[PDB]
RNA sequence: AUAUUGGCGAGAGACCGAUAGCGAACAAGUACAGUGAUGGAAAGAUGAAAAGAACUUUGAAAAGAGAGUGAAAAAGUACGU
RNA sequence: CGUGGAGGUCAGUGACGAAGCCUAGACCGUAAGGUCGGGUCGAACGGCCUCUAGUGCAGAUCUUGGUGGUAGUAGCAAAUAUUCAAAUGAGAACUUUGAAGACUGAAGUGGGGAAAGGUUCCACGUCAACAGCAGUUGGACGUGGGUUAGUCGAUCCUAAGAGAUGGGGAAGCUCCGUUUCAAAGGCCUGAUUUUAUGCAGGCCACCAUCGAAAGGGAAUCCGGUUAAGAUUCCGGAACCUGGAUAUGGAUUCUUCACGGUAACGUAACUGAAUGUGGAGACGUCGGCGCGAGCCCUGGGAGGAGUUAUCUUUUCUUCUUAAC
RNA sequence: GCUUGUGACGGCCCGUGAAAAUCCACAGGAAGGAAUAGUUUUCAUGCCAGGUCGUACUGAUAACCGCAGCAGGUCUCCAAGGUGAACAGCCUCUAGUUGAUAGAAUAAUGUAGAUAAGGGAAGUCGGCAAAAUAGAUCCGUAACUUCGGGAUAAGGAUUGGCUCUAAGGGUCGGGUAGUGAGGGCCUUGGUCAGACGCAGCGGGCGUGCUUGUGGACUGCUUGGUGGGGCUUGCUCUGCUAGG
RNA sequence: UGUACAACGGGGUAUUGUAAGCAGUAGAGUAGCCUUGUUGUUACGAUCUGCUGAGAUUAAGCCUUUGUUGUCUGAUUUGU
């Protein structure tokens, strides 16, 4: 060991600037003459997977980690592999790397900052709080050390702490700051302002400190909204009336347009009680702001005479059907979900009155809003005749809107007519090719019509069109969601409705002469190959939602720094409980329980088809085989025929690379080993360890837990859902008789489990559910609980109809009442339950 | 008043044009061969101007694949055509 | 008909490109030849009437220069001889190191030299050309350093030889001769107190020069120090020549010494011209005596190796100069 | 036992087998000289200088010459141990090399060596080429002749290894008894050059290191505070310092 | 995947010729000596005899062998 060192000592400059090829070049010069080189090997690692290769450079890795016994050598080494393991998404690793680099050794401080980045991405302050302590003390010239401290400090718990550091920092550095460094500073000032905020409690004394160190900073603080609502906030936790008033109508004079305040403002005035003092309020209110939206707005919730009620809101809908805006019915959208049979007939009353004086043609822009504004109303009512009328009557008045088309094709969709309204709504957008809402309404559109690729041959058009044939890759570049939770759907259905396909052509049997469904077969076979190629990359495209957010969270890298340099505390505090919430968004939750049933339906399809039927050498014999007919050079075509067919398909549904996915097919994920165990450690324990309270859904974690054989978890969701949500729902109902069937000693699980459950349920309900029935097969629990609940919940019935197999209670018959239930609904939502969900 | 391929200083061609013209248009009594009196050559002009190759990659290099200079490098120093 | 050049003309053409080259492209002329078109390529060139020749191509075993069949054949066969492990790298039948196995079998394939080569010896880095294969190797390439004399030679003398003046012939470049019909030169004493070294005398005639770095010859070794020089440098000890000059010894009033019969001796113990003698100075063959070096061997003091069996065992060190 | 140098020698000649420079000696007698000192530096010591040019390496199947690193030509001193008359032929030590494109089959035909049953030159222009004979001692040895030769003529007999026998030399020595020197005198006793030199209690010359104690800075389980900003957790310049 | 084959070893058989090592009052005779002898012994001593009718090879181009050790798919090319 002499000549090594120098060499790796004289290449470590390429990697320092802006060289690979000449510092790889020179590694594999030192391994040829020797390759027990643990630091050669190290930076080759690193350096073939800064490149683009992946497979050999976690091969290097991997064996340069299995050349180390002991932890004593250089430190660069170990930097180089805490650099690779942060790139390779691990920080465990680069964090056990980078300390014992430091233990041995490092005159480098700016390691340290590293570590107080690595942390902050796990979450362990404990050790984050040391480092930045040491990186603080080594470096005594940058504020970004100060703002790191006191973000350590303040998150952890030292409070007082990290007052007196900035206000040592602050009269030590008084006078001396640059113009730029200005903001900044007042930034810091309000997140100074946070922590007092720490401080406040309900104490009179720290408030009046706060309120007079907020009144000497604020010459100084450059953010005056934040600085305003703070003052606000301090004196409504005093007493003083007067004072907060007037900073929120200066509030209301810097922004008037904006619900919180105007609420704040009612909330300190004292005067929510009475309705003639916000009557006056808000009509002086509006002499001051004729333009504003919400001083018109909030007064039509409080009224109480119908007179007087009845003028506020035409004096409300004439501005905005004078001046026509697209959003009338939005500016009653909420109010429709508060009030009905007492507003609804009233402003009905007025429209018809106010059309009924207008024209046609000398008022036509009127006269075709409050014909929108009419059909809106009706369809909110659940009316469809005379709404298709009267968007017909405005089309044949002025064929010139979008906004027409895109209600007679919601119309035609809440009445069952997909296709219909696909048709139309695309009619409507080529009119004019401009807008990206409507492209992408009539995508979803044609998604939720099973037109798949005439949606895809839509959507490819605005798209980055380079490397592919589609923009199915510029689609996944921009980082979407919406369209491949619509597509996934529809492949959903697709893949379903083959289902009841072959259950209709199995109906047959070859009945008689029943030839036709014999000779024809090919195509067939060729659909359902399609519709199953199609399910499964429905999965692969189900498999990026969750690495999208891994990859969002992971991507938060410099921000540790940045936001400590740049100086926005208040800014990565934001980002931090951005991070913690990603978990809790809908669209989120509506994927993984999506996955979560693919996964279901897939392992109770392979149990069933794992050990059924009879005669596995009579059925795994397929086709490629026509006795004496060259099976051999027909099979070789039909494969090759195949191969050629499968390469077009996904080149043309290409979207993730080919060196960076090789399940392209999708083959291997409808076909894992242990899908529960990958699911648990991919797609539950993130939202297991990141949830609030009463955000939590119970369906899925009860879903969950029933197939792994732990009944404690289920029995707490299904206690803590009836605590919450009550006891009158249909669903704790149908869990409880789910629950009940399934500690029936029958159904091979554990018995100290069911016992326990038993035990539990006969302290806790011991008259709501009868606890002694589950040895009568007599006995009917759909009538019992048509009797209780009733029959008139949606999600109960179909939770017992998905649930049925387990709990023997019927099926025709909930059948018929389930269908005899769904009549007061949509007429959609019956013809899609009655298609797929039965 | 006559002679003058040697030497210095000048003006010219119906003269050959570099395998010629004096042996030599260049490091031409140079190198080279012989102990000798002596014999005695071959070798021009890339490009207007080196501005003749910064830089990437391959290769241990030589050099190649580029890029680029440059009217034009099927003008790259073994170079007018 | 074609080419070099010149006179007149077409107020000729031409880098919005000529000359030249290629053209299983065409046209004209019986033909020598000319014209256009496509590519190359870049600087000047063509027709008409005449004039001026260093004016035409296939070989003259013609000259210069370049290139094929042979042919990737012939051939890389004497001096009895190579293998294994590590290092330098992209590359070890060929490099270096280690272990062997072998040659010269000591009128050596070794140490030093006279010719002869003239920086080829040595260090660093280096493989484009040389080492008829290969090569990170070299007597190859580029950059640098390296040759110390009183004791060696040299220098000088001379033999066999060459040769210049005085002279003799040749028109002459020059030939003979060189002590031969040549009145040819330096060398010691005395003068001194203008003499500085000239002169008043005794006198000797040798007769020019060059030429044998193994002929003769005034003078030394020891040990070590360098990537190269050692008898040259370093430390010690002597010898020869030349010129200065003092000490002591010896000699003397038997002024230039004694002893031994003798051959001769004792540390010095006046002295020139001239003459004489000796050294210098010398054949080969064979033996004898002596000395030195080499070689063998004993005692004794060390070091290395054997030891299935045995050997007071096999080898090596124990040296001494010039004076 | 080998090489070299030297001295007297024996034979050789109608070849009897070199100069000069330079030094030394003798004959000779010119000239000079004494001691109150004049000579003597061919006696020993004491002073200075000896100039100029060569100096490395090769001296050869790679450094010279043969158009090239070409089994060709080039002089000189040195050189061991054993067999062996021998400086030959063979093996080895000191010393110098391992370099002369390499490997595998290893068939014709060739280069360099041989083997060859019986006959034996009959082969060929010719036994030229091969092999024989051929190392040391002995017997024997013709014709001829210029009587010196022929003559190792021809022809043959022995010739290994172990242990023994006889022979060819030198250097030494020719008495007993009384005496002197035992020119070795050992030894017992000393006389006084019995010195030079072995070792120690030692002294000086500074000085080589520590236990136990007045002190010192940098530091800690840290007891307690001049001040500032937060007007509570808290922050900073810090400070007197108990141990 | 096999009474298959290869390298060793056991033999059959052949070439040469009685080894290595020890022992023997063997050994032509010679020295040291001591109780000096009716075999006196310590060493030198070419050789002779006893195991040796073994020892050296036994295969490259001889024969066999369930014994020992193993091997058993490295690439290219083909059509009326």
């Amino acid at each position: 060991l002499k000549k090594e060192n120098d060499q790796f000592l004289e290449a470590l400059k390429l990697y320092e600037g802006k060289q690979y090829k000449k510092s790889l070049k020179l590694l594999d010069a030192i391994l040829k003459k020797d390759g027990s080189h643990v630091d050669s090997l190290a930076l080759k690692g690193l350096d073939l997977y800064s490149v683009g290769e992946k497979d050999d450079a976690a091969s290097y890795v991997a064996n340069a980690i299995r050349k180390i016994e002991g932890a004593s050598a250089s430190p660069i080494c170990c930097h180089v592999l805490g650099i690779y393991m942060r790139n390779t998404k691990e920080y465990k690793e680069s964090i056990k790397w980078f300390t014992a680099a430091l233990n041995n050794g490092s005159t480098n401080k700016q390691i340290y900052r590293d570590l107080a980045t690595l942390q902050s991405q796990i979450g362990d302050f404990k050790n984050a709080l040391v480092s930045r302590k040491k990186y603080w003390e080594a470096f005594l010239g940058y504020r970004a050390n100060w703002t790191s401290l006191a973000v350590a400090q303040d998150v952890n718990g030292e409070r007082q702490q990290a007052i007196n550091t900035l206000s040592q920092f602050e009269k030590l550095a008084e006078g001396k700051i640059s113009d730029s460094e200005k903001y900044e500073h007042s930034e810091c000032l309000m997140y100074k302002n946070d922590i007092m905020y720490k401080a406040a409690s309900d104490n009179q004394d720290k408030l009046q400190n706060v309120l007079k160190h907020l009144n000497d900073i604020e010459p100084c603080v450059f953010d005056k909204f934040g600085l305003l609502e703070r003052k606000a906030t301090i004196y409504m936790k005093l007493g003083q009336l007067k004072d907060a008033s007037i900073v929120y109508r200066t509030l209301i004079k810097r922004n008037p347009d904006n619900f919180k305040y105007y609420k704040l403002l009612e909330v300190s005035l004292g005067i929510q009680g009475d309705n003639k003092l916000k009557k006056a309020l808000y009509g002086k209110l509006e002499q001051f702001y004729p333009r504003c939206e919400p001083p018109k707005f909030i007064p039509l919730t409080f009224l109480q005479d119908k007179e007087e009620l009845s003028k506020k809101l035409r004096e409300y809908v004439l501005p905005q059907l004078e001046r026509g805006v697209p959003a009338t019915f939005s500016n009653v959208k909420p109010l429709y979900q508060r009030r009905k049979s007492k507003v609804s007939p009233l402003l009905e009353k007025i429209v018809l009155d106010y059309l009924s004086g207008l024209d046609p043609t000398q008022d036509p822009i009127p006269f075709i809003w409050t014909n929108y504004y009419l059909s809106q109303h009706f369809l909110f009512l659940k009316d469809f005749p005379k709404a298709q009328e009267y968007i017909d009557a405005a089309l044949d008045h002025t064929p010139t809107l979008v906004e027409f088309y895109i209600l007679k094709a919601r119309i035609l969709k809440h009445l069952g007519l997909m296709d219909t309204a696909a048709g139309i709504l695309e009619e409507g957008r080529q009119l004019d090719l401009q807008d990206r809402f409507i492209n992408c309404k009539t995508v979803k559109y044609f998604l939720r019509a099973n037109n798949i690729d005439k949606a895809v041959e839509v959507a490819s058009l605005f798209t980055k069109n380079d490397d592919s044939v589609n923009g199915i890759k510029d689609l996944h570049l921009v980082e979407a969601s919406w369209f491949i939770v619509e597509q996934a759907e529809a492949y959903y259905r697709l893949y379903l409705d083959r289902k009841k396909k072959l259950d209709d052509l199995a109906s047959l049997k070859k009945e008689v002469e029943s030839d036709k469904s014999e000779q024809i077969a090919n195509d067939i076979k060729e659909n359902q190959w399609l519709v199953r190629k199609y399910k499964g990359l429905a999965l692969k495209r189900f498999n990026a939602i969750p690495k999208f957010y891994k990859q969002f969270e992971d991507d938060q890298l410099d921000f540790h720094s940045y936001c400590m340099r740049k100086g926005t505390p208040r800014a990565y505090l934001e980002m931090l409980e951005w991070g913690k919430a990603l978990y809790t968004k809908p669209m989120y939750v509506r994927a993984m329980k999506e996955a979560s049933k693919l996964y279901f339906q897939m392992h109770d399809d392979r149990l069933k088809r794992k050990s059924d039927s009879l005669d596995e050498n009579s059925d795994e014999i397929q086709n490629n085989g026509q006795n004496s007919s060259s099976q051999k050079k027909k099979a070789k075509k039909e494969a090759a025929a195949m191969n050629k067919r499968k390469e077009t398909e996904a080149k043309s549904v290409a979207a993730y690379p080919s060196d960076q996915d090789n399940d392209v097919f999708g083959e291997k994920l409808i076909e894992t080993s242990t899908p529960m165990e990958d699911f648990a450690t991919e797609f539950y324990n993130n939202y297991s360890m990141q949830v609030r309270e009463d955000e939590r859904d119970y369906i899925l974690d009860f879903e969950f837990n029933y197939r792994i054989g732990k009944l404690a978890l289920c029995f707490a969701s299904l206690n803590k859902f009836a605590k919450r949500f009550g006891t009158t729902s249909g669903l704790f109902g149908s869990m409880a008789i789910v629950l009940l069937h399934a500690t029936r000693n029958d159904t091979p699980f554990d018995p100290i489990l069911k016992k326990v459950v038993t035990k539990s349920l006969e302290k806790e309900y011991s008259e709501n559910f009868p606890l002694n029935e589950i040895s009568n097969n007599s006995f009917d629990w759909l009538n019992f609980y048509q009797e209780k609940f009733g029959k008139n919940d949606i999600n109960g019935l179909l939770f017992l109809y998905r649930y049925r197999d387990d709990v023997p209670i019927g099926s025709s018959n909930l059948k018929e009442m389930i269908i005899s239930s769904l009549s007061p609904l949509e007429p959609h939502s019956q013809n899609e339950i009655l298609q797929y969900y039965l």
